[PDB]
């Protein structure tokens, strides 16, 4: 159980973020295991994966996820130069996280057709402070919470959609949580 930060664990890069609203317990456990449990949260997002993350990473993932509010499940992960915030949301509660954003189009991956999304960030914040950027979506119609995730169907998919990646930062699958409670589970590999 550990407090805001990034770093390595179990052989896996980690990073857990929050607004600084309490009510959030996450907790790194054996190999690619972690384990996230919300009440009354504020904005929060933490999970395990790879630092740097690649272009053609085949990510796998089972767990338990029981979102009470607004939260998600997904890839999540950053490019620089350009500078992307970028998802393959798996899963979600209440709310489409993709909610407002410009829709490009639709990709079929890994049993499922995923919708395509594009939207600024205006000076929010980043891996490299507050900036101005852009995040890039592909959100499940069949949400699940264990699968794989073959991400090089989806950043392929974005480029045709004209949407550019640069260097890619860390990648991981992470569950975040916005003003809500609930529990998660999960182990990548």
């Amino acid at each position: 159980t550990i407090q805001p930060g990034t770093g390595y664990n179990n052989g896996y890069f980690y990073s857990y973020w929050n607004d600084g609203h309490g009510g959030v317990t996450y907790t790194n456990g054996p190999g690619g295991q972690f384990s996230v449990n919300w009440s009354n949260s504020g904005n929060f997002v933490g999970g395990k994966g790879w630092q740097p993350g690649t272009k053609n990473k085949v990510i796998n993932f089972s767990g338990s996820y029981n979102p009470n509010g607004n939260s998600y499940l997904s890839v999540y992960g950053w490019s620089r130069n350009p500078l992307i915030e970028y998802y393959i949301v798996e899963n979600f509660g209440t709310y489409n996280p993709s909610t407002g954003a410009t829709k490009l189009g639709e990709v079929t991956s890994d049993g499922s057709v995923y919708d395509i999304y594009r939207t600024q960030r205006v000076n929010q914040p980043s891996i490299i402070g507050t900036a101005t950027f852009y995040q890039y979506w592909s959100v499940r119609r069949n949400h699940r919470s264990s699968g794989s995730v073959n991400t090089a169907n989806h950043f392929n998919a974005w480029a045709q959609q004209g949407l550019t990646l640069g260097t890619m930062d860390y990648q991981i699958v992470a569950v975040e949580g916005y003003f809500s409670s609930g529990s998660a589970s999960i182990t990548v590999s």
